[PDB]
């Protein structure tokens, strides 16, 4: 279950989540400021093997098509994360709960440098599941970080910024690792009961991280529900509430259609 | 110098020359038509390892900064080129020529499927290097196809096309392989008397191919002059004249600044 990689996912995942030459530090290897937007944390999700899918185990009548990302939580444990090296992750359940004829699980992980040990991230991702059953169960405890519900308060956002969406964003960001057919071939999305291909998730995610950095800067810890499907071509926009020196709370809104892309989320400052 | 390549390599390519999610034939792995735009095949230029370099052994004063992209022929022998797999490139000077207080050498290379011995591609890379010095030297034949002027006839364009090149494209395209601060360091491109970062001429020669493959169909064979410098953010105009069954010569000008940045141009079809 060992991910490698190197400056080119890197450069490759910045430039998705839409780093330009004018950022030399998300996009050229050589910058003395290189570094990594990191949310590609998460992608230990996609580019650990096999052992990835054993949250499959606790689900009957499980269809993959029906899967959707409900919320992701990223700790970044040792910082800066690395740019290139070799992460070893490791697996386990966390709970699943029956919501009517759907199933919400959630799948923890911890990756380490596989050369040394070192503890990296730590990820939970949470799928909501259509046509699904899962005993009711809770099997691992849980940092209160990643069930924060984050709720923005009742007062107009510190910061607010929009953020357009390429109709060929899905095709460039699969190619970090989630090859997912959801958010490129339409005849897929159309079985999944989409009217076209949708948004990765963690896309939407790291648009909006990468958002946040611009402004607030660099975060060591995110979590966050998607409440709502982004097509790609649509424009984002992303509200922030700052609430202590520490902790942004945010909101990502699709301008196109007026709905919550994400919400019950935050993220925690690397400090200075 | 063994080049491993996947599908992700393939879209990576292929979305840096403009293929969209309107062509899933380019962007999509599990597509029936699935393929990958066959100028792909110089890629072994940068993906052979250290033996790649092996034609600066010639030269004399060799500044790598000063360096250009003069001429490329590339052949594909193995149709249609392969969208995954492993291949072994061997290379050869082929020639050496001083102009002035520059020199134009010739590297040839024959590019063959690592585990079956099938030739898969040919180059043949012309730089332009200036402050260098070298012999006056032939160390090889070549084909005329290589070697062919491909002058541009007098009259009107039977085709005609607008490129519009991304301000950031060079940082995308350079993930393919060629990893050259010339296109990405704008103090390195300064060193080179650029007053900002250059394209790559291979990138210029895929959006031209690219554009060709729309209007015409799939080329196997393919050689141009590289003449004009072009800057990312600057849109291309694609000249096409059929001239055979067989073949269509081009010019890849420059609208911005009325110059010409690929001349002495042409692609040879595949058949019926
Ligand atoms: C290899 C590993 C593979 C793993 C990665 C898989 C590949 C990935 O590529 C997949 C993707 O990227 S899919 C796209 C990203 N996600 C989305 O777009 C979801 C947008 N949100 C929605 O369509 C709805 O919130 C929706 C449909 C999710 C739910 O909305 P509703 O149908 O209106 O459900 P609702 O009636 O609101 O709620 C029922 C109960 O569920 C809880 N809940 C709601 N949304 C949740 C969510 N997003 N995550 C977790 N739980 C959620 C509610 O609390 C409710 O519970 P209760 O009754 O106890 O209050
Ligand atoms: C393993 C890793 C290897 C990496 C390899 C490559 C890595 C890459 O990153 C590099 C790139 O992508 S660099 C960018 C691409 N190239 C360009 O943009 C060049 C555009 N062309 C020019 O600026 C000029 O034609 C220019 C500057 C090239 C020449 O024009 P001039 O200085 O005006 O010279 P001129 O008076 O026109 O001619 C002098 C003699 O040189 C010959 N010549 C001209 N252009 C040539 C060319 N493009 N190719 C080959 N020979 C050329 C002329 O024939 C003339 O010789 P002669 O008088 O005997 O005929």
């Amino acid at each position: 279950p060992v991910w490698r990689f190197d400056d080119r996912d890197v450069i490759l995942y910045n430039i998705a989540l839409g780093a330009t030459t004018k950022q030399l530090k998300y996009v050229y290897e050589n910058d003395s400021d290189f570094q990594v937007i990191p949310t590609f944390g998460h992608l230990i999700t996609f580019n650990s093997g096999k052992s990835q899918n054993s949250f499959a185990k606790l689900l009957r009548n499980f269809n993959p098509m029906l899967l959707l990302h409900g919320e992701h939580y990223l700790k970044v444990h040792s910082w800066p994360p690395p740019t290139e090296g070799e992460i070893k992750t490791t697996f386990e359940p966390i709970a699943t709960t029956p919501k009517g004829t759907n199933v919400v699980i959630v799948h923890g992980s911890k990756s380490v440098d596989n050369k040394s040990g070192e503890l990296i991230y730590s990820n939970e991702a949470t799928y909501f599941i259509r046509n699904c059953q899962a005993d009711n169960k809770v099997y691992a405890d849980r940092p209160a970080f990643a069930t924060n519900q984050f709720l923005a308060p009742k007062r107009a956002p510190d910061y607010q910024v929009d953020v357009p969406v390429s109709e060929d964003l899905a095709a460039l960001y699969r190619l970090s690792g989630d090859r997912n057919p959801l958010q490129i071939d339409p005849n897929f999305a159309k079985g999944a009961k989409f009217p076209k291909p949708i948004l990765h998730g963690m896309c939407t995610y790291g648009l909006s991280a990468k958002a946040l950095i611009d402004k607030f800067g660099m975060f060591n810890e995110i979590k966050a529900r998607f409440t709502g499907i982004v097509f790609p071509g649509e424009t984002l926009r992303v509200l922030a509430w700052k609430e202590s020196d520490d902790t942004i709370v945010f909101q990502t809104h699709v301008v196109d259609r007026g709905t919550i892309a994400i919400n019950n989320a935050a993220i925690k400052l690397v400090g200075d």
